[PDB]
């Protein structure tokens, strides 16, 4: 698999449909009633640019998003009447709207949630299996949520795939260095962290589900940065002093505004990241490399697939897409 997410920065093009198996509009969202958001104009246009240029592609909807009160899931799915109406919407708006399926994107069930989270998805797709329509859902990348929130195997057990979000590892939250925000391993003797990074993530979800083919590896089509970072904490660049939180920008936007010929590429993460002397700027991000390593690392693993949040940040010549393709 390849399941792209897309968010409407730009129109969806017929290359970036040919290259896709899965394409997840992002987003609709529910209201404490459980009726669905109108799908918007964006995200309607790439579903018809999509289906237009790719024949077997799977044109879904991703229900919530990491913007979304995940009380309302919470209200929606443990009530077992409204669960019911919630459930007859969604199927109703994937006919009306000419969709394939949905990717629930609950961020994040807590442990209250945990097993209403699984009857939800198992009475969801119940509802779906008629018309074939493919359900997913979006899981979380560090035991933080995903001991409490998340019964993989039981959430497994009602959905097609599980896209992994192994990706946020560092971020604006974070106060004690920069760091990757998406790297495929631990950095070696001068990381911190043992968890925060994609293998560690995914050997987390292989070590809980019955069968791996069901797992998607996410990888990221943006970055993020700091300013008026300082020296290494350890003797390696990757992790330096803060340092003031920048933002999280596109991979089509970087070159523009970063020395893109300075890239550092961790050899032992496998993560790429810019300091720039002359100014102080940090760039942690995922380039062409660090894509190919990743889906190196999915196919050497038997992983069912790869997720990317979101196609359309990559550039106009398809630098990130092409490299996770080819
Ligand atoms: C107090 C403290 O220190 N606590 C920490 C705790 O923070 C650590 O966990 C980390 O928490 C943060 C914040 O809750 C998590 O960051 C979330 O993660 C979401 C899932 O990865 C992520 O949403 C998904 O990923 C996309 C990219 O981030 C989202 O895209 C964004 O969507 C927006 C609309 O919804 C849109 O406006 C934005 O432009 C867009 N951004 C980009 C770059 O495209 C997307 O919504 C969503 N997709 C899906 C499929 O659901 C959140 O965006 C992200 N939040 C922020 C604010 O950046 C983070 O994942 C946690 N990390 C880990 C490893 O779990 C915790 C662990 O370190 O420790 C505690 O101590
Ligand atoms: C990817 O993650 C796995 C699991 O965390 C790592 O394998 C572990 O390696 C440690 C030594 O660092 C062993 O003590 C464990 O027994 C291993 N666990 C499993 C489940 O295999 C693996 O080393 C990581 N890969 C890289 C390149 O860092």
């Amino acid at each position: 698999r390849i399941v792209g997410y897309y968010q409407g920065i730009r129109p969806l093009t017929n290359d970036q449909a040919k290259k896709l198996t899965h394409l997840i509009l992002a987003f609709s969202t529910p209201d404490s009633q459980g009726n669905l958001s109108p799908l918007s104009s964006v995200l309607k246009q790439a579903l018809k640019a999509g289906k237009s240029a790719n024949g077997a592609l799977k044109v879904m909807i991703a229900i919530g998003g990491g913007g979304f009160d995940p009380a309302i899931f919470t209200s929606l799915a443990s009530n077992s009447g409204t669960r019911k109406s919630f459930i007859n919407n969604i199927v109703s708006y994937l006919k009306t709207n000419e969709l394939d399926g949905c990717d629930i994107a609950w961020a994040f069930p807590t442990s209250s949630d945990k097993a209403i989270f699984v009857t939800f998805l198992r009475d969801l797709k119940k509802a779906m299996a008629p018309s074939g329509a493919v359900l997913s859902m979006a899981s979380a990348a560090s035991a933080f949520y995903l001991d409490p929130g998340y019964d993989l195997p039981g959430i497994e057990s009602a959905v097609d795939f599980i896209n992994v979000m192994c990706y946020d590892y560092y971020g604006s939250w974070t106060k004690t260095s920069t760091g990757p925000n998406s790297p495929l391993f631990k950095g070696g003797s001068a990381d911190p962290s043992d968890t925060l990074n994609s293998n560690w993530t995914m050997n987390y979800h292989l070590m809980k589900v019955y069968n791996r083919a069901k797992l998607n590896m996410g990888v990221p089509f943006y970055g993020k940065s700091w300013t008026n970072v300082g020296a290494p904490l350890n003797g390696d660049g990757l992790w330096r002093q803060l340092g003031t939180y920048g933002t999280e920008l596109a991979w089509r936007n970087m070159g523009k505004s970063f020395d893109m010929t300075k890239t550092t590429y961790h050899k032992t993460a496998k993560t790429a990241y810019i300091y720039d002397t002359a100014t102080k700027n940090f760039l942690t991000f995922d380039n062409p490399q660090s894509l190919k390593d990743k889906a190196k690392y999915v196919a050497e693993k038997g992983i069912g697939g790869i997720m990317i949040w979101s196609i359309d940040q990559d550039d106009d010549k398809l630098s990130l897409l092409n490299s996770v393709s080819y």
